């Protein structure tokens, strides 16, 4: 069960947030997401292909600190 940490400036905070629901299709696996620190933890079987895909969406800026 690896965790991933993707940095997302939430742009479209309506619209962002309701992207981060189609995540559940491309990732399909837990995730979390907290406004307040503007930082999104999702642990997925693939990881660093379901973040991009979902955070982008929204054309939200998206940058990969780094996982396990």
């Amino acid at each position: 069960m690896p965790k991933h940490e993707f940095s997302v400036d939430m742009t479209c905070g309506g619209c962002a947030e309701a992207v981060s629901r189609v995540l559940n299709k491309l990732g399909g696996v837990k995730y979390d997401i907290d406004l307040p620190n503007k930082k999104v933890c999702i642990e997925s079987e693939h990881s660093m292909d379901t973040l991009l895909a979902t955070l982008k969406k929204t054309g939200a800026t998206v940058s990969y600190l780094g996982l396990e």
